[PDB]
């Protein structure tokens, strides 16, 4: 485990440019990208400043350089794919930060849930190859046979957490040295859980099983929280239509590219190539998303709203407002 | 010189491309022949709206009808193989196009010079039989015995420029009938230049005396403007890995389908047979693609475009984008 250099951290500290307001729900990641030729330290400066400004990891023995040095860890491990790379998670960081603090959801989690679903933001999707689970399944990839004997079927979920446990391993970059008996446990279980959660075959049950720990009060409040942090890095990692239409539709640009790849991939090994994936259609942009929205998205955040996150109201609102947006973007030509 | 007829003309003529913007670095040719069922037409109308949206052809006095002409006594002389036919060198036409005018390269030549290599990229394989010099000379073939005899092994480029010189030799469909004196003679000679520039056993020296002219200042201007037409003309005939990867790809399938077809022929008349012409080695596309570009498509490009041809940059970029994208089809294998 490749330790981080003073240097590495040092290329980080640096950074922290003005006219950006990080915890605001109107942060745009994209520019900030594109206001300096180091984008991947202004990156990880956000997570940085995310982190720091939560007061979180002070309070759990977490100093500034471990918490560095984790970031830094995490970021290596990202690839240079359009979509699932470092810049991905560090804005799920963000907006989970949003729904948490703007959205007012950390009242209904402890100091310490909140650090872990910050931390497991960054770790997530690590060394995501720019292939979803399907992929590796169809082709019978060496990771989904594995996956196939060792009897779970979410390939890049158990992948990532292997990594996450990884960077772990070194005290240097160990966000969760500083705690001991059950909470270093929850930490641990809590992260891993959550990352298992984002796996969309299990978008349904999830939903569900928060909706259900949410609704019956003669509830078990520990289920009711770990669910909340499922729910909620669930609805960070596909917040992409919550944000000002702009933003969304950069993501969206993003998205798609990485599924074309995957398409072309599919097309050389010879295997079923999905629509949604398939480069050659020429589909419009604006017609995925409108679909994402109706079928996933639209009714997720109205539901876990309703039923709860009554503060996350607003991610209702965008979301409908972009569905307009983009219908004029077909309308409109 | 049979002429062509008006209703060979209308054939294209009517083909609107609809959908395609022939000038862009992503335009798919397959895409457009598989939009009709006359791709000969649609292929015929693409590198026609090329010429004309030059703006060239007008000025050095090629009527529209002529440059139509020409482009049909070309496509005449391909043939049915799989990859030297009509569609390799619109492609290649395309591509200069590119390089010349989203590349910028149209600024180191005069307008006469990037008239004639968008011309040229269209007779530079004429009559190719899907079979390379090699062949002709291993098997002693009365081709490759009068090459022999003749001095010049560059059995197939002295062949298309043969035909090239016979199709404008008719005022018809000479794209040259407008020039006279000096003009037409550096027409005729750097168009002839081009194609013999192309036999890929030239590929180190002609590389190196560009390299070489382009790093002294005070090197002869005739003679860095015809090697850097050379160069250009021979970037956009091994420009197939420079494009979007499934385009790539395609390609690379019709090349080999090519070389298996020769390694047949080879098979049958007792010469030999390289791995990579022979059907039963079955060799992995994934690997022969990233081993042209790493032996030389890559250091062509990087080494042009860093002495000279700054703005051909992207093709550098999706080279590298295009062997990480072979080398996630190996990791996955
Ligand atoms: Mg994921
Ligand atoms: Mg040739
Ligand atoms: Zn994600
Ligand atoms: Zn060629």
């Amino acid at each position: 485990v490749t330790a981080i250099t003073k240097v590495e951290r040092e290329a980080v500290l640096v950074c922290e440019l003005p006219s950006f307001d990080v915890t605001d729900v109107e942060f745009d990641l994209f520019r900030a990208r594109e206001s300096t030729d180091k984008p991947l330290d202004v990156a990880a400066a956000i997570a940085y400043r995310l982190l720091l400004g939560s007061g979180l990891p002070q309070k759990f023995g977490c100093s500034d350089e471990v918490l560095l040095n984790f970031i830094l860890q995490c970021r290596k491990k990202y690839r240079n794919v359009p979509y699932h790379n470092f810049y991905h998670v560090v804005d799920v960081c963000q907006t989970i930060h949003t729904f948490l603090y703007r959205g007012n959801v950390y009242e209904k989690l402890t100091e310490l849930e909140c650090f872990v679903l910050l931390i497991t933001a960054l770790v997530h999707d690590l060394d995501h190859m720019g292939l979803n689970n399907s992929f590796y399944l169809k082709t019978e990839s060496p990771l989904g046979i594995l996956s196939s004997a060792s009897g779970n079927t979410s390939v890049l979920e158990v992948h990532h957490c292997n990594l996450a446990v990884e960077i772990l391993s070194d005290p240097e970059s160990d966000v969760f040295d500083g705690l001991e008996g059950a909470e270093r446990t929850l930490a641990f279980r809590s992260m891993i859980d959550c990352v298992l959660a984002t796996d969309m075959a299990k978008h349904g049950s999830a939903l569900e099983a928060f909706l259900a720990s949410a609704a019956d009060q003669s509830s078990d409040e520990a289920a009711f929280h770990r669910m909340t942090m499922e729910i909620i890095l669930k609805a960070g990692d596909i917040s992409n239509v919550t944000k000002p239409f702009d933003i969304s539709r950069q993501w969206a640009m993003a998205v798609t590219e990485e599924f074309y790849r995957q398409g072309d991939m599919e097309k050389e090994r010879g295997v079923e190539v999905l629509p949604m994936f398939d480069r050659s259609k020429n589909m419009e942009l604006a017609k995925g998303q409108i679909g994402f929205i109706d079928f996933v998205a639209a009714p997720f955040f109205q539901k876990i709203v309703d039923a709860c996150l009554q503060g996350m109201q607003w991610t209702v609102d965008r979301i409908k407002s972009n569905r307009a947006q983009w219908e004029r973007v077909l309308e409109t030509r």
